[PDB]
């Protein structure tokens, strides 16, 4: 946020991506920074045999495509909802870093917060089994944007095949963790919407 | 400069998770290990930092220390106050620190995918194949020889010394390894 956006996105190159649309492909070598005005994206990487895997989500006020500003695209960035995003060239960012140093702290603050979540992501895969990881992943998507409050808990918009690429198992084997958790009295599975108690 | 200079011996902890001392560190010479604990006190190694690397910098933009930092060898490290670094911001030093942070996501995010979809047996499977990177690996006529303990492997794969020990039992009769005392030979 802050007042750095007015100086940064002064030369708007606003783009609108529909849901499911890919914005960044891994391996590309184009020097472009993105800022999310409204919407949410999905960050995807590959495992060891070339399957895609969800790492996290970025929301409004988030930058992405910024790891090349310092000395190839490291991940896929896909729009999960309708995203309003603006481009800034790496060249424009380099000049405005000299007109103000708070844009590198704004960018560094998001880079540091992504390290924390991703480092927590490494440990949650080592010290948790699949049942516990679908339990945490549900627990993490509440303290995450786009969940309204429910009388008995929270509502989240996620499919089981999305959870399988977050926790590292198949959607069918995840069918239980949602099934077994639903009959214990923690969760609701319905179409595109889950209720966590 | 000066002042800053402190020397940590091998195995010595430099940063504890949960601490709030708002201080930046720079490695003059040596290398550290970044470790996290599970919620009942089991270790896992996240990575290593070497000469020219900063650490203790994630609060520099805001909090609780995010990981344990342990000295792998005798390390010489320098303080930087968050104020001194912020005052010295004035200007290429913010690009230098961000370049180290950008490489830390890539390596750590790449580590997530290699750890996901793997069970404890599978992490010991490559970690033994990964054990070529350790500076204590000898050549074997039929493969590689390394001197490593179960509690050292337990901090790489994130599981107990007993579970790493049985998994190696199953692997020795399957055909990767032969265990002799404190040294195992991995075939192929
Ligand atoms: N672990 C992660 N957490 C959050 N965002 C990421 C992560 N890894 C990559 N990204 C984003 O995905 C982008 C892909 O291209 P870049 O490397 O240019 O910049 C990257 C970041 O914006
Ligand atoms: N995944 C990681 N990779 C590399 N370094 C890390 C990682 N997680 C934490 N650190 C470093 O360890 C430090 C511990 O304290 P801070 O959170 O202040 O800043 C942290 C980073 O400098
Ligand atoms: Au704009
Ligand atoms: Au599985
Ligand atoms: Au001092
Ligand atoms: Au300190
Ligand atoms: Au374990
Ligand atoms: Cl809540
Ligand atoms: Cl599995």
């Amino acid at each position: 946020k802050l007042k750095h956006l007015d100086k940064l996105l002064a030369h708007c190159h606003r783009r609108r991506y529909t849901a499911k649309s890919t914005i960044i492909y891994a391996g590309d070598r184009c020097e472009t920074l993105f800022f999310i005005i409204k919407g949410s994206v999905t960050i995807l990487i590959e495992d060891d045999d070339g399957r895609e895997m969800i790492i996290g989500y970025l929301n409004s006020g988030d930058f992405f495509g910024e790891l090349g500003l310092f000395e190839e695209r490291s991940a896929w960035v896909r729009a999960k909802v309708e995203c309003e995003v603006a481009e800034i060239s790496y060249a424009k960012f380099r000049e405005l870093s000299q007109q103000d140093s708070e844009i590198l702290y704004t960018l560094g603050s998001q880079m540091a917060d992504r390290l924390r979540k991703t480092t927590r992501k490494v440990g949650d895969l080592a010290f948790l089994d699949v049942t516990g990881r679908v339990a945490r992943t549900l627990l993490d998507l509440c303290q995450q944007p786009d969940a309204m409050t429910h009388p008995d808990g929270m509502q989240i918009k996620i499919t089981r095949q999305e959870i399988g690429r977050i926790v590292g198992c198949s959607r069918e084997m995840v069918g239980r963790v949602l099934k077994s958790l639903e009959e214990q009295g923690l969760v609701h599975v319905k179409g595109k919407t889950m209720v966590v108690f």
